[PDB]
């Protein structure tokens, strides 16, 4: 038995280790790969940089230490770490569907108003848009959390608020509901509906084809073309997140119906999701240009 534990620590720590390497290295490549090349500096891949660094954190400080807690069993790091941990692990899915929002609005006002769009929208603003994604997400993750908003009058929470080894996030039924409606539910449903319209006017473009100019049209052409890119990535988050937030308000009115480990792999396909932007990324030719330039091929 002393063994078999053994085997199943190195081995998950294996797992975990990897996923680390897979999302810091992906993003922090996205990162560069716009930091340093001319022609991915568009302003929605300053949102995308934005929506990397939320996926960095995840693996720099949210999996390494939850990778230390499915492996070791245990919370090591003491109450603190823990709240902050479950704080930066709260704020990181906020502000990665708020960005993915805004990108969401971004296209559409650019595909149907590609002018208003072009003289509103200045590279100075799109990083206060940044900045009010972040402030915003920072302000619903961190601050309930500070406050123990969440917490449980029930004994199972109770126990778990006393343990400095317990940092199971337990939250009271209503915590739970406002906070994955505000963080997750009402965002998802605002760039769904977004992206479909996004998708429906690109139709009726292509459809009303060599109609308009090419003046017209090689300004359309080009915010077009990484469109679909975006619909992955957007459709790729929504997957992953979900199952877990279904699982969340299910969770609520049927404690003990939906099985512990079900709950923390959707957690963790959830996690995953940081590392599967740049592997989507690749479609685009110039971002494959830009890895192999970074890489030294
Ligand atoms: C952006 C975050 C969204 C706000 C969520 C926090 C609101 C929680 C309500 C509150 O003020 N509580 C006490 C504050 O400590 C929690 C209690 O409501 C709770 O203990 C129970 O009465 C029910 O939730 C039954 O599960
Ligand atoms: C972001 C909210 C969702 C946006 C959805 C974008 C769909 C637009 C239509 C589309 O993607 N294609 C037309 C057939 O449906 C395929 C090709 O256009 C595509 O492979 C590329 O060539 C780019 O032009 C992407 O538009
Ligand atoms: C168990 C903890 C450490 N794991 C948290 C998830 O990574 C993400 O969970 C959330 C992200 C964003 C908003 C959220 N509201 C919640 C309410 C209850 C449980 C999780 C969340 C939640
Ligand atoms: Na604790």
């Amino acid at each position: 038995a002393e063994l078999l534990s053994q085997q199943w620590e190195a081995g998950m720590s294996l797992l975990m280790a990897l996923v680390v390497l897979l999302i810091v290295a992906g993003n922090v490549l996205v990162i560069a790969a716009i930091g340093s090349t001319q022609r991915l500096q568009t302003l929605t891949n300053l949102f995308i940089t934005s929506l990397a660094c939320a996926d960095l954190v995840v693996g720099l400080l949210v999996v390494p230490f939850g990778a230390t807690l499915v492996v070791r069993g245990t919370w090591l790091w003491g109450s603190f770490l823990c709240e902050l941990w479950t704080s930066l692990d709260v704020l990181c899915v906020t502000a990665s569907i708020e960005t993915l929002c805004v990108i969401a609005i971004d296209r559409y006002l650019a595909i149907t108003s590609p002018f208003r769009y072009q003289s509103l929208m200045t590279r100075a603003r799109a990083k206060v848009i940044i900045c009010t994604v972040w402030a915003i997400s920072a302000l619903v993750s961190f601050l309930p959390i500070m406050m123990h908003w969440w917490r449980d009058e029930d004994p199972q929470a109770l126990k778990c608020y006393q343990d400095p080894g317990c940092c199971d996030f337990v939250t009271n039924r209503a915590y739970a509901i406002a906070s994955s409606i505000i963080s997750f539910y009402i965002p998802l449903l605002i760039m769904i509906f977004v992206a479909l319209r996004v998708y429906r006017e690109a139709k009726e473009q292509i459809r009303k084809i060599d109609r308009a100019s090419k003046r017209k049209r090689v300004m359309l052409m080009r915010e077009h073309k990484a469109l679909k890119t975006l619909g992955i990535i957007m459709g790729v988050f929504t997957l992953c997140w979900l199952p877990f937030f279904l699982v969340n308000i299910v969770n609520v009115f049927n404690r003990d119906l939906v099985p512990d480990w079900l709950f923390v792999a959707f957690n963790w396909l959830g996690y995953a999701n940081s590392a599967m932007n740049p592997i989507i990324y690749c479609r685009s030719p110039d971002f494959r240009k830009a890895f192999k330039r970074l890489l030294a091929f």
